[PDB]
């Protein structure tokens, strides 16, 4: 298929669930991939499960670690050549209302979900601009970038922030002829091993008052829209939100 | 690539510009295609330019013609088997403010841009539901479904209508387990022979205060997002808006 | 408090429910009001219930009646002097999915909810512009202009149309220095005698999965935002959507 | 006209510009007001300029100061009785693209524009809920919470965050019957002494390609929508965005 011929992608939080599915489809479409995660044990296994080191490698990194971003770009370029594609996918959740959010929980979530995406987007523009790469930055949001959830206060703040920051970056890149696109992807509920580990979670998410399709998605649902956005097929798409949510936000 | 293996698509206004590009990429991805247009001379030439009759045929139809919709579905099924995919792409423009719109202009534009999309969406749900086809209805909007243009009053009304009607149809199909998805596609400015025929049009559309990328798109920009939405790759996307606009709506 | 000192307002469907509450608060704030409605028994009683003929009168009109719009503006100007304020409030509903909508039902709903708002907006701009009136056109959309409802297909189309058409009109009026603002108001569910006539309707609308406040609104909820938008307090608001919905669209 | 009879309001950054106009109209409508600001010379003068200490007082506070928020609520309750109304208005700007944003600039802007609004919203819910006050939290976003600006990266992030976090808070308050509403106000460009201090700023903002009305707003434009949202007139409005922008976001 070779829809990502010659592309070199960094995928943060690429060792599990949505990130791992994006990495898998990226390799299948001819991209070279560097996945990140916090745990070397999980990360090296994940890279090997997808392909050989000529196709995909692992780099241990917390996306909240500003200095580590420089080392991640350097390692990816050393392995595969200049980075063309960044998927800011690393994220954490706090299951608290705004009212019940402790300040430490607030700061920890924003460090990964907002500062991390800022650090990646900023360095991505700096390193990928003006190189004829057809560069693409895909900032992972969720439906929680569009609608509130009473028990995801900090999460909602982080997703709203990434949603509009990404538009700012898309515009600056476009106006400066940088050859860098910036778009957001907004998954609804997605079935992962982590969802499977919480009894009744998928059933609650599958109720029609949540997901009109009456079931939740799979990681490949998000992988396929990321292939489109990483590919030159989407060369006129910038500053846009792409929602894949089983109808969640349509009602 | 075969991303539309076994799909049978109707594309209204499929003889020119965006519609013809959608038809071309659909055939390339393994879909059987029936294109419509008002002029048999243009339509038969267009079908032949894309492929052989085993791949693509033409059906003369005004999308405002309610009775003709039944005949179009019948002709497509006779040629290719049950229809899986409908692209409601036929549309016209009136270059008038709301203030300066004559009632006849208002009714003529709504007949094609709103009634036509209603007729196609309604019949599409009726004929494609409950057949395991992975059915997909793609309602063509534009940026004028999101933002006003002071000199496109009727056009804006039609695009806002299709945008939210499509969400209603997506939800009903999802809740009733119909196996029909409904999504909207929102092109920004797209270079076509019709744009080329108006001196200075592309230059005005390419100003940064209109399109931040400083150029307009090409028909294939819309073809590629339509391949995604017609394909089973987008099986969790329903009731969603997909914008491909060079940053127009991001500012 | 005289917040509409000197204003002259037409309110379509002003004899019942939301329209009647807008008329009531408009008179209380010093506006002269012409209310319209289909039935003279109801209309004359409604006008007399709010105030004396020097304050408020009734004009029998169906908002789908284009010719009647000219007679309505002429009658209002004869009674009260030049019209400054138009509330396009008249609307009807069809309780059908897009799939199950008959063409006659489609056409009848669009004649009131879309053509009627177009006729009023177009004539309002022509008659109210360039007169130093601080003119304001308030187009009644709905939460159904933002999100789909599987059983309100034609209604969704009409409300999406009014939402975006109003932006077109707002921009043209602003760019041409017409001294006419155009904004949309988007009620959630509002208790009226008509809702009271539908057994279980208020209860369904009050479910937390629909209205997070766990109850529906009252006509004065919409009257108060209309006073703001008709008043010179909102002289910098144009092309905007004002949602009063108990949280319906926030989730 | 006493539209805020009995209300007790905290307005952050209430000593200048928009915040000062909100404080002025709040006192005129019968609210008791505590304004905050960083500087005592400016703050005490601002309070005295609006009214007597029985009507309005000053409290020195940086909205990024978490501990100060407790002292601010305690001081306001000591002066005026229980707080009913919070306007999170304090904000700062960084004139940088995402690419050119230094990490220190990023952190300083988020401390005021995001952490400060979080601290105020969280404490406001805890202190104002379940007291029959008709409590209202008004979070000052911006047009920059809807659309990107290529040279306001960190600002865009902060305003997108406040936009969606406010929906989370609105839903939790509504679902738990807290008698607290949370809404966002989104000013376009507003003339203040600070804008006056930036040569050519108002002129750039007044270009029709930015503000279709061809001029910018004034602080009272934002004061009037805040009176509506603080008042019991808006008792059915929660989780909503209120835009007053001269048409900026309509195109
Ligand atoms: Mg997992
Ligand atoms: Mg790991
Ligand atoms: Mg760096
Ligand atoms: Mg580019
Ligand atoms: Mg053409
Ligand atoms: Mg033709
Ligand atoms: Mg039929
Ligand atoms: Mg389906
Ligand atoms: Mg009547
Ligand atoms: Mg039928
Ligand atoms: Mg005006
Ligand atoms: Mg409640
Ligand atoms: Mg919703
Ligand atoms: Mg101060
Ligand atoms: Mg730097
Ligand atoms: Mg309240
Ligand atoms: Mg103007
Ligand atoms: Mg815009």
């Amino acid at each position: 298929s070779n829809r990502l011929d010659g592309k070199v992608a960094i995928i943060t939080g690429g060792t599990l669930g949505i990130g791992l599915a994006i990495a898998t489809k990226f390799v299948e479409e001819g991209a070279k991939v560097m996945i990140t995660g916090r745990h070397s044990d999980v990360g090296e296994k994940a890279a090997k499960s997808v392909g050989t080191p000529d196709q995909i490698q692992f780099f241990q990194h917390d996306s909240s670690d500003e200095d580590g971003w420089t080392k991640l770009f350097d390692a990816t370029e050393k392995a595969f050549g200049p980075v063309s594609t960044l998927v800011n996918n690393a994220g954490i959740a706090v299951n608290k209302s705004v009212e019940e959010t402790e300040t430490a929980e607030w700061r920890k979530l924003l460090a990964v979900n907002l500062d991390g995406v800022f650090f990646g987007t900023r360095l991505g523009i700096q390193r990928m601009k003006n190189k004829g790469l057809g560069a693409s930055i895909i900032n992972m949001s969720s439906i929680e970038g569009f609608v509130g959830d009473p028990s995801l206060g900090a999460y909602n703040a982080s997703k709203g922030a990434v949603r509009i920051m990404s538009k700012s970056a898309a515009l600056d890149c476009a106006l400066k002829d940088y050859d860098v696109r910036v778009n957001t992807v907004h998954p609804g509920y997605i079935k992962t091993p982590l969802v499977d580990d919480l009894p009744g979670a998928e059933e609650a998410m599958s109720q029609r008052t949540k997901t009109p399709m009456g079931h939740i998605g799979e990681p490949n649902d998000i992988a396929y829209i990321c292939v489109y956005l990483a590919s030159n097929e989407s060369k006129f798409a910038t500053g846009s939100e792409f929602v894949v949510d089983g109808g969640y936000t349509a009602q």
